[PDB]
């Protein structure tokens, strides 16, 4: 857990994001872990070449445009440094795969690297990245993603914004993308990461759909790290640095953008993560095939079964199940009734009969993974079959455990079913930390009693709805 | 009569003239007896403002590109400067007028001033100025001269070639202006006039131009006045500017340029009103009535005039004639023998009757002002008529010779004729001086022969034609 205002925000933007109207504006700080280096380190050279300190410069682009206008206003020297460092082959971070693995259609950056299209790549998602203006009068077919590059892009310098020049001749060379900024802001909720809010173009944007929309501006958020007491610096410096980014962040929110103090840049890594995870977990994989159902009868069994798929429904779960025998009727029944009440939404029931035959048993095994891929919790139960004439515990239940655990996929096996899913039980008690590493005492009260036959059908499937929940939200 | 390569010249390039095919390359130096203040006055501000002296300076032109060097390549300053001099309010230059009077049909300009086509405008002939790319694509209807200002106009400072720069680029930008001088140079027999040959442009044009026609380049004409002695400079330093400027017209030479060394600036215009008078003086106007011919019958006289009218017509003179009771069917029958060997071409013979009436004598004025101003020659013969069944001395003949020395023509009268034009001869005779400044002894003897009663039809056609010849030639 972290903190309320983080816990608030996460359920906001998760909120958001599972709708998909939310945006991301990367900064060029979120690049900045990769290894690339600082642009005062690249321009400390060009600095001292017009008789500078880049350390004691703090506006790098009127640095630069320093340097253009000692050399006749040539930029043939910054573009060769920055397509030598930002066009080097480095490792993706975390932060770029979670939030490739989001659901984003938009992003926007800053940075001119190109670890955002990277990170779509290897999700295998078609990234539409646009910093061109003619590029905007085409869209990729099928894309997942699009990616405004503002600035411009590493494998053409010669367009990059850095100096005072190209941000004073932005406004009309640019003016498109400001527009498409622009109504992204006012029609899409933004997530500033890495982004400092000392960029004239974004402060001239965010001032003109401020001066447009007044009070009724679209809240957006950022999400800053607190300012750090530097060994050199005293006590009164520090508190001081640390009002000026309270007064800071105060006047963001004059854009309507609540900012996040972090206490660092791993918090990052972190949020991305919970909204991940709370985005995923919200597919139950529903496992299971039943002939005898252990103590409780048939009927009792079937009601318990119906009723567990309807307040999974009830509580906006999406529920994928293998049709297993003996379990599928029944979760279908309990997902009809809770949905007819209307229509089978494609998203809410995902229906994977296995194919029966020959042909079949040789692509179960990819058949099975794919439909486990598409949950973030697996919920057995029982899980006997009849094979001679007698209940023998099933096999195919198991491969769906060990195929969720190796997704890391939550397991929530029901011990009160018996079968597969009390050894799926005990085995989970035996090493309860490899699977719910850094688990509360109400996690394991709860997974203590998904193993008590006392418990009546509404006992036993609040307490599984409880556990799903907590794993989730 | 000036100095024999002169003349020679002034032939050629009467000969060319006449043609309509000859061209005039002006350069900023046939502007500076105006009333311009010189450009290297105009870059002392300039040259003082980047620490130079212009007088120190002979280029000029890296002088402004050093200056908008030191301005960020900011020329609003020379803009300013060029705008403020050339575009001021100045007397012609008897040269302009002369130049527009000539019938010239191409003029290529490095000067940004608008002399020349104020010259021709001045001459109610209708000047169709190009200093645009785009502007080669359209024609002037009924236009009587292209000018070409290759470095731009005056009231376009911006894109006057005044800089490095814009040498450089005008290869690029002002491609089309460099193949039409191309195609003139290959095409049309140029006199430079006012032109150093210190352009970067002209001298990559004559370069590509030599490289392209190896030497069967045309012959053209350049006027350079000769080195004089400077007051400080000693007689070696004289005699090796003397030697520079033999090699700088030999390498001229080089690009079949010929040219002619002049004593003063004066003697542009002298060559100028001499080329002038020879195409002007090839028309001849023919005056005279006749009833009773003088001393000479009927048949002898009509001739006499049918021969003269042939010789003129033979000796490639244009005859204008306003069909004088007696005179005018000999002349036209003369032409016409001296023609058909054919066609009677319009500018050979020009025939003015003159409309008979109360409606015609009152434009009878206007009529003969009009007739007469197409010629540079009277000649005058007889001027005799019947009023009252009496011969006597007619009064068109008067007013003829009234407006032909109001034009400044020359007056041949021919006295043997007798009459009006043997008063006419008197009259001449009386003021030599004032006719015939600066005459010869040889036009001395032939005007006094011609009012010899004792020769015969060739003796005094000879001696017309001899006259005729040397007021010409
Ligand atoms: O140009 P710009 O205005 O887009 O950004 P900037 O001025 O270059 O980079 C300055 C910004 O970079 C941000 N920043 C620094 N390091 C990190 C970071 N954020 C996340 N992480 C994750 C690991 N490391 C970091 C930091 O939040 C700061 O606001
Ligand atoms: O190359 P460009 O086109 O820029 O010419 P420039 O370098 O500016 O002017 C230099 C040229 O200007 C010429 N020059 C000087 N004065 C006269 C003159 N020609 C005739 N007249 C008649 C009266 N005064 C003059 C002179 O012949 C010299 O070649
Ligand atoms: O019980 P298990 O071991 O695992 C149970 C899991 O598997 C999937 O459902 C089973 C099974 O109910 C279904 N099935 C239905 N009818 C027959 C049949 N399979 C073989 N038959 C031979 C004759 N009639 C049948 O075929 C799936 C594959 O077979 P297994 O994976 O071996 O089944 C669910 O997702 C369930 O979670
Ligand atoms: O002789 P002049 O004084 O001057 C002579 C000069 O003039 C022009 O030719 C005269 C004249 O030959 C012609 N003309 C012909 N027939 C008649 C007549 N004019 C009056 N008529 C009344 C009855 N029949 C006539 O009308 C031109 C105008 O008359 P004027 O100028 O008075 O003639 C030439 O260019 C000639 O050089």
């Amino acid at each position: 857990k972290m903190n309320p205002i983080v816990e608030l925000f996460i359920k906001d933007f998760t909120k958001e994001v599972m709708e998909e109207n939310a945006a991301i504006f990367a900064g060029a700080g979120l690049s900045m872990s990769v290894g690339y280096v600082s642009w005062a380190k690249l321009l400390e050279p060009i600095a001292q070449e017009i008789g500078l300190d880049v350390n004691k410069e703090n506006d790098l682009v009127s640095l630069a445009q320093y340097y253009c206008n000692e050399n006749q206003g040539n930029r043939g020297r910054i573009n060769q440094i920055i397509l030598d460092e930002f066009s080097r082959k480095v490792d993706l971070t975390e932060n770029h795969k979670i939030l490739a693995r989001l659901p984003i259609h938009t992003y926007w950056t800053t940075a001119y690297d190109r670890l955002i299209e990277k990170a779509l790549e290897e999700e295998n998602k078609i990234a539409d990245v646009k910093y061109t203006v003619k590029q905007l009068a085409t869209t990729k077919v099928k894309r997942d993603a699009v990616v405004y590059k503002m600035h411009g892009d590493v494998e053409h310098p010669s367009e990059a914004v850095l100096i005072k020049d190209d941000y004073e001749k932005y406004s009309i060379k640019m003016d498109p993308y400001i527009k498409a900024l622009s109504g992204d802001l006012v029609s899409k909720t933004f997530l500033f990461v890495g982004f400092s809010f000392t960029d004239p173009n974004l402060d001239y944007i965010l001032s003109r759909v401020r001066s447009a929309y007044e009070r009724d501006q679209r809240r957006h958020y950022c999400l800053i790290k607190k300012e750090e007491r530097r060994p050199d610096e005293l006590e009164a410096d520090f508190e001081y640095r640390v009002r000026k980014q309270e007064l800071f962040i105060s006047d963001l929110s004059r854009f309507n953008i609540k900012t996040i103090v972090l206490n660092n840049y791993n918090e990052i890594t972190e949020i991305l993560q919970r909204i991940e995870n709370n985005i995923k977990t919200k597919t139950v994989f529903l496992s299971g095939s039943a002939v005898e159902y252990n103590h409780w009868e048939t009927e009792h069994a079937e009601q318990f079964i119906h009723q567990l798929s309807k307040e999974l429904i009830r509580k906006d779960f999406n529920i994928v199940s293998g049709f297993g025998l003996g379990v599928g009727s029944f979760v279908i029944n309990g997902v009809l009734e809770e949905l007819y009440m209307g229509t089978i939404d494609d998203d809410r029931l995902i229906l994977r009969p296995f194919p029966q035959g020959k042909k079949g048993e040789e692509q179960w095994d990819k058949y099975r993974r794919d439909m486990i891929t598409r949950t973030g919790v697996s919920i057995f139960l029982y899980g006997n079959k009849i094979d001679k004439g007698q209940v023998v515990k099933a096999k195919g239940v198991q491969s769906e455990f060990n195929i969720s655990f190796e997704q890391n996929n939550y397991v929530v096996p029901v011990g009160a079913t018996g079968y597969i899913a009390k050894d799926l039980w005990n085995k989970v008690n035996e090493e309860f930390e490899t699977y719910y590493p850094g688990a509360d005492a109400r996690m394991k009260k709860l997974f203590g009693e998904l193993n008590n036959e006392a418990l009546s059908i509404e006992e036993l499937i609040n307490t599984i709805i409880e556990f799903v929940e907590i794993l989730s939200n």
